[PDB]
């Protein structure tokens, strides 16, 4: 029931701030 992508693993994962 869930849906994402690249999103976190490359955005948490890419976090500058």
């Amino acid at each position: 029931e869930m849906r994402l992508s690249a999103f976190f693993r490359q955005f948490i994962l890419q976090r500058k701030k």
